[PDB]
């Protein structure tokens, strides 16, 4: 035990963020939860480790972080629980359903995804991020949490913005900040966030019209008590990073991963009912949601070597634990055909992801139109593919070329 702690003293923020999986795989086998000095918090590495501690409304409450704070606000979904909680996933949850987004996968998505795609086409190369997986997603979902009259260049600063505020978490021992001006870009776009927010709360707060924003204001509450700009804010800016960057980042995931395995990116571009189980398996292999969730702990709790206390951060690294091999076979490579078995890039339990029916929905419809419109499509070999972070992990450039 001795061993661990004194190698986990010499990770860093930055060897986390750019070589993560032996950090996590060494965590995996030593120390399944683990105090990471570097960022001030725990993290959660195995399967069972996540699962347990994801699931344990008992001992466990939904996370947060001082990054959370400045970046979201305090009393975000994430970070509620009881009644709180319920009211927000009422707010949250019904556009979500399938029952309510079906029609608008062929009637909005699938459009959106093919005016993105006829930007790019007749250029036999492209960046996929910036050309077309981020303004798809950030379009497909901003367009149902009503964002729809914000362009995606905005959605896509927004989105980078606040994650890179939660990703800043490099603290000294006593937990202060190293870098607080990695919140800028956070403070910015936060004051953006709200002067689109509050003008439109205010108008649908009076005079409800049915649209999205509308039904987080007035779903589930009494005439006359709508929710407030507060009540919500720190929540509508959780979907703004999360709904609108993570679609983007499986998509990316999924491409990305087929490449390594030229039989199945062929099977796939040629066998478009395919493209659910290589999604799941993009989830799986490098999961978004890297170990950006978390909880904290209600009362004092140890597991293993690790005594957790009230108020600290325990981030659950999903990614790790879709990547433990007590759970899955050569967890570390990407296999269309892999055996069946659940993964927890959506997290479990009550905080499970509100939007985990939807998304898998959006990035298969831009799949299915990038594959069915350049079958011959592969990757750049002039460029390689940067992939970044520990806490939400993806591909920062997909550089393609198509005959
Ligand atoms: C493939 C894309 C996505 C991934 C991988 C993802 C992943 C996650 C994860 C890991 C959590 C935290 C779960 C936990 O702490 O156990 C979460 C929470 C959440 N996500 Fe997703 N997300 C995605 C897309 C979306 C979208 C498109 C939306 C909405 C438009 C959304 C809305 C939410 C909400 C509201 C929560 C909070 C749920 C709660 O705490 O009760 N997500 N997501
Ligand atoms: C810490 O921030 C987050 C963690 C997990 C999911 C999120 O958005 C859905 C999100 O915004
Ligand atoms: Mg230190």
């Amino acid at each position: 035990a001795g061993d661990t702690q004194e190698w986990l003293a010499t990770v860093t923020v930055e060897q986390l963020e750019n070589d993560p999986y032996p950090i996590f795989e060494r965590l995996r086998r030593e120390a399944p939860v683990a105090w990471i000095p570097a960022a001030h918090a725990w993290v959660a590495s195995t399967w069972e480790a996540c699962r347990t501690i994801a699931d344990d409304a008992t001992n466990f409450r939904g996370g947060t972080s001082p990054m959370h704070e400045r970046v979201l606000g305090t009393d975000h979904i994430l970070g509620a629980e009881g009644e709180t909680h319920q009211d927000l996933r009422a707010a949250v949850d019904p556009p979500l359903k399938p029952r309510a987004f079906r029609p608008l996968l062929e009637e909005q998505v699938r459009p959106t995804v093919r005016r993105y795609l006829e930007a790019i086409r007749g250029q036999g190369k492209a960046e996929l991020m910036a050309d077309y997986f981020e303004p798809i997603s950030v379009r497909c979902v901003g367009d149902v949490i009503g964002l729809t009259d914000v362009d995606s260049d905005t959605l896509r600063r927004w989105f980078h913005a606040l994650a890179r505020g939660i990703a800043n978490t490099a603290m000294d021992a006593e937990g202060r900040f190293t870098n607080p001006g990695g919140f800028a870009p956070a403070d910015e776009a936060g004051a953006e966030i709200r002067e689109v927010l509050e003008p439109l709360v205010a108008k649908l707060s009076a005079e409800p019209d049915g649209s999205a924003l509308s039904h987080y204001l007035h779903h589930g509450r009494p005439h006359g008590d709508p929710r407030t700009l507060e009540q919500l804010l720190p929540s509508l800016k959780v979907i703004i990073l999360g709904g609108l960057q993570e679609p983007g980042h499986q998509c990316a995931a999924t491409f990305l991963g087929l490449t390594t395995r030229p039989e199945q990116l062929k099977r796939v571009t040629e066998d478009a009912t395919l493209l659910p189980r290589a999604l799941t398996e993009g989830l799986r292999w490098m999961s978004p949601v890297f170990s950006a969730s978390s909880r904290l702990p209600l009362r004092e709790i140890t597991m293993g070597e690790a005594t957790m206390r009230p108020g600290q951060t325990v981030w659950l690294s999903y990614g790790s634990a879709n990547r433990d091999e007590a759970v899955f076979d050569r967890p570390d490579v990407f296999d269309l055909d892999r055996a069946t078995h659940p993964h927890l890039a959506f997290g479990t339990g009550r905080h499970l992801c509100s939007g985990s029916a939807y998304a898998p929905q959006v990035a298969r419809i831009a799949l299915e139109e990038l594959f069915t419109a350049f079958p011959s499509i592969r990757l750049d070999p002039a460029h390689e593919v940067p992939v970044w972070g520990w806490l939400f992990r993806g591909p920062q450039r997909l550089d393609v070329l198509w005959d």
